[PDB]
DNA sequence: ATTATGACGCT
DNA sequence: AGCGTCAT
């Protein structure tokens, strides 16, 4: 009753580019704008790996994942732009230099959490609060909400789109009781108007287009953003919560996408979120333990708490290439050529971040596959990272890793590497 | 022959 | 520390 929390605490956003690469291509290339187009990377095998893709183009079927060549079966007037590649390997920089462009004007409104190259997580509780004292009781027009849908409106007592939007705006903003400065609802629909704002500076002093959601926590927030995409962002309140997730798929709820939301059907005999309420807080501590347990019995009820990290800057900065089938390497100077090649990548990323960003990267990870392992990594080693000089990176590396090789030949590598990876880690002040 | 990352949990 | 999970 009166004691029972209902999550209802703080106003948090979650932000993410559509189409990110593609948008990035498209400002460049105005040829690109407005039409089926997919970003690539890498071209000789099957036209290259699709990695991202424009709406005009997903409307034909084309997606992640998928090689070039058969995106033009689907597609045949397909546009392509190609990743940048450097050292032989595909090279993102051009898209994390566009990121900290979207990241910088996010940080003007709120603190945020770099939680991708495209999205962020933006608390927006005081924000809130400082634009309520602003509006001094006045009610909230329509017209500041151009973009946005309230989940599970409209109902009850109306043929496109938009004039749907409107309608569940408008019953959503008649129902809201501005006298009351604490009211949650209330302060998700102002929240609303800052991410309204928030998203015309980004448009304007980019070009860049994105969604976002708007709710009361993390998780709700990054699922109300796919709710309307793109261009739009959406409002789920608390009391939304219980219509969305009685149908909503277990998988789609950030964290149960993998084998802890297959465990969660299998074992419960479940579909929906919703019918987690159905369990003690106890009994679902007891199939995914203490922690995912008292996070799922929460979960359920729209209710995380989780928080916004001030964190804007990525937590380590990481090269890695896979070398897949015949090109697996299976020579010494092979492998060290391309940790050389990886490593000067690594170098000049991390003098750009000590130069931007005051701070230094005190660990280097190596982490290797070989030949027939199916997992990830099929080691991890580390070492110190002193300097940032490539060819003393590369032959630390290599130092760490050379005894993996089972050949007794001093020249050949075996089993061949189909993935080399480094990262710098523990970074400190500098 | 999906690739290139990045965050975080567990032991 | 080194490995596994989730994401995309
Ligand atoms: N290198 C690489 N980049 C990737 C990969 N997957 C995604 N990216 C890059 C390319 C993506 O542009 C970017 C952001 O990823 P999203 O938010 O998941 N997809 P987007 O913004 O395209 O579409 P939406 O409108 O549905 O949000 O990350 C990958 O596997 N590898
Ligand atoms: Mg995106
Ligand atoms: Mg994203």
């Amino acid at each position: 009753g009166p004691h029972m929390a209902t999550g209802q605490d703080r106003v948090v956003a979650l932000v993410d580019m559509d189409c990110f690469f593609v948008q990035v291509e498209q400002r460049q290339n105005p040829h690109l704008r407005n039409k089926p187009c997919a970003v690539v990377q890498y071209k000789s095998w099957k036209g290259g790996g699709i990695i991202a893709v424009s709406y005009e183009a997903r409307a034909f079927g084309v997606t992640r994942s998928m090689w070039a060549d058969d995106a033009k079966k689907l597609c045949p007037d397909l546009l392509l732009a190609q990743v940048r590649e450097s050292r032989g390997k595909a090279n993102l920089t051009k898209y994390r230099e566009a990121s900290v462009e979207v990241m910088e004007i996010m940080s003007r409104f709120a603190v945020i959490e770099r939680a991708s190259i495209d999205e962020a997580y933006v608390d927006l509780t005081s924000a809130v609060q400082e634009r309520l004292q602003k509006l001094q009781g006045q009610p909230i027009s329509a017209d500041l909400l151009p973009s946005t849908y309230i989940e599970g409106l409209p109902q009850g007592p109306t043929v496109q789109k938009e004039g749907m939007r409107k309608q569940g705006l408008f019953q959503w903003l008649d129902s809201l009781q501005i006298d009351n400065l604490t009211s949650p609802d209330l302060q998700l629909t102002v929240g609303a108007v800052i991410v309204e704002e928030m998203r015309a500076a980004i448009e304007r002093e980019t070009g860049f287009q994105c969604s976002a959601g708007i709710s009361h926590n993390k998780v709700l927030a990054k699922l109300a953003c796919g709710l309307n995409k793109p261009n739009r962002q959406t409002l789920v309140s608390h009391g939304s919560v219980p219509q969305l997730f009685s149908q909503m798929p277990i998988r789609k709820i950030r964290s149960l996408g993998g084998k802890l939301g297959a465990s969660v059907i299998e074992i419960l005999g479940i579909e929906y979120m919703g019918e987690l309420t159905q369990f003690t807080e106890s009994q679902l501590q007891s199939h995914f333990g203490e922690k995912n347990g008292s996070w799922l019995y929460a979960m359920c009820r729209g209710i995380e708490h989780d928080p916004v990290k001030p964190r804007q800057l990525p937590k380590t900065i990481g090269c890695s290439k896979n070398f897949p089938g015949k090109t697996a390497l299976a020579t010494r100077e092979q492998v060290q050529w391309w940790l050389l090649q990886l490593a000067q990548e690594l170098e000049e990323r991390l003098t750009k971040d000590r130069n931007d960003n005051d701070r230094v990267a005190t660990q280097l990870v190596v982490s290797i596959r070989v030949q027939g392992d199916k997992r990830l990594s099929s080691l991890r080693r580390c070492c110190a990272l002193t300097r940032y000089d490539a060819h003393k990176m590369s032959h630390d590396a290599f130092t760490v890793i050379k005894n993996c090789n089972t050949s007794g030949i001093q020249t050949e590598w075996s089993p061949p590497l189909t993935m080399l990876f480094l990262c710098a880690t523990k970074f400190s002040a500098s």
